[PDB]
């Protein structure tokens, strides 16, 4: 479905997969379950994966409670893990690309894609793994670069942690929960930092129900030997 070609028109391998995703509810669920994998050879499943991530979850967050028990009911560890891989893949894409403040779609992409990373990784109480993604180092990174890139990274924070509510283990005072929300508690009394991702983290703070101010900024914005060697995860 990425890339779709020539060949791929008189079967129409991705309008068959778009007819599972689309007019998904939790009614014909298992319906389109049973039909996804009655209608779809096993060997397609990675173009079932792109599908999903990129033409639908990327642009509907307000599903990604029904896609993530899709992924339940579907009960398929290598196609999660496809989806998994595959996300990562699409987040590099927004990461590594060049920024503007005045591309907004880019900026919800990134969202999307990373309030969806969270509900199938912390909410399933599995970790984000420092080798696909680096959250805290990505924090760091975006202070380093300017407003453009905090910009596209902060918004993207908050919409991953927000999943360790749900989660049995990443819900606060998890050391790694927690030591993002200082990085964040530091940038936030940052005069340089705009008005709009201060409240961005207020909110956060909030919605993972904790109070601001009783969180533990470090001094991790101060240390410029730390900053320049840096595991670039952005443009």
């Amino acid at each position: 479905v990425l890339f779709q070609g020539p060949h791929m028109l008189e079967e129409n391998i991705q309008e068959k997969i778009a007819f599972i995703f689309n007019n998904l509810s939790q009614s014909n669920m298992t319906q389109k379950v049973e039909e996804l994998k009655e209608t779809v050879k096993e060997e397609f499943m990675p173009w079932v994966s792109q599908y999903l991530v990129m033409k639908r979850v990327s642009i509907e967050p307000n599903f990604h409670s029904l896609y993530s028990n899709f992924l339940d009911t579907l009960k398929n560890p290598e196609f999660n893990k496809m989806v998994l891989n595959e996300t990562y893949r699409n987040i590099k894409v927004l990461l590594t690309s060049d920024k503007a403040a005045a591309n907004f779609s880019d900026r919800s992409l990134l969202k999307n894609l990373g309030h969806w990373l969270g509900m199938i990784t912390l909410a399933k109480n599995k970790p984000i793994l420092h080798t696909d993604l680096d959250v805290k180092s990505l924090l760091l990174e975006a202070y380093v670069k300017g407003q453009q890139e905090l910009l596209y990274v902060v918004p993207f924070v908050a919409k991953v942690l927000e999943s360790s509510i749900r989660s049995v283990v990443f819900r606060p005072p998890n050391p790694w929960t927690m030591a993002i929300m200082n990085v964040l508690a530091e940038l936030h009394q940052e005069h340089d930092l705009k008005l709009n991702l201060k409240f961005e983290i207020e909110v956060l703070c909030k919605n993972l129900a904790l109070d601001i101010n009783e969180l533990k900024p470090g001094n991790l914005l101060k240390d410029k030997d730390r900053l320049k060697n840096l595991d670039e995860q952005l443009s």
